[PDB]
């Protein structure tokens, strides 16, 4: 039931928070910690980088294997209404803090004067420094990753993270 | 736990849905089945009604009491997250249906083009003439109102209900 340290390794300082690597070269993080001006990402210049971004969502596919010791594993967009999903938030002192989150609808919302396309959930807290930490759940034996973190409430208790672009029946559009 | 005739007897037709009569004076109801190009509502002319809207939320005074059998009841402002509410559902053939949600948050969503102030749950379906039915609550022996159906996916298992206008720190600013 608890993340594994191989899952907690894919948790990766990025920008002003973290991202996730899906798989040897694929990082996912929230568009707004993406360091700004620069020319690199991991030591890889832009040219060599398809990098795709949707609103608070985004996903960088390398040109070569960054991360060759991880397996691929399963990027989805959001998770059924009412799945209990864990944020693996690393903190910069190294501090591991697994938040248990039960999701709520997939949507667009306004979040601080700009539309966010996302699932919110309720916790069952983050800091601003934990935008970019991955939204996982389980499925049978594997983990499944889902979205980014990218807001919370002030009171703190809803959160909301970013996921991929696209449309859907289950999802409010 | 389940709604008494007195409560259902505040859900009222209206345009093309449905209403909900909070107290003698106030009704409650979705912008977006209030009908157009009207005089009157209920027999009192517009200038005799004190009309509130915001976004999918509309609020009627009436100058005289139109229901003078009702007590007051609570209004708020959606509910916390993870609150089962009833979603008081009349059918035109007279059938009753209140349906469980598990309430999500409070959010402005895009809904089919416009931003919607109101809050998403999970169904524990809706069809589109069920908009302006009240959800409701109970609260110790009371009951409580905290929002009007205005909005279902397409699957039918996430629905939105429109809320009054107000900031607050529960909800996504
Ligand atoms: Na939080
Ligand atoms: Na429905």
């Amino acid at each position: 039931g608890s993340a594994p340290p191989t899952l907690w390794s894919r948790v990766t300082k990025f920008g002003s928070g973290w991202g996730f690597w899906v798989s040897p070269t694929v990082f996912i993080t929230t568009t707004h910690v993406v360091p700004t001006g620069v020319k690199e990402f991991f030591g890889e210049p832009l040219s060599s980088i398809a990098i795709h971004q949707a609103g608070e969502f985004t996903q960088f596919r390398f040109s070569k294997k960054m991360r060759p010791d991880l397996t691929g594993m399963v990027l989805e967009e959001g998770c059924p209404e009412g799945t209990v999903c864990s944020v693996l938030i690393k903190r910069d002192s190294g501090e591991l803090l697994p938040l248990a989150v039960r999701m709520g609808a997939i949507a667009s919302m306004r979040i601080q004067g700009r539309l966010v396309h996302g699932q919110s959930g309720m916790l069952l807290g983050t800091i601003p420094g934990d935008c970019g930490a991955p939204y996982v759940h389980k499925r049978g034996n594997d983990w499944v990753v889902c979205g980014v973190h990218a807001a919370a409430t002030k009171s703190g208790n809803t959160v909301v993270c970013a996921v991929q672009a696209g449309e859907g029946e289950t999802a409010l559009e």
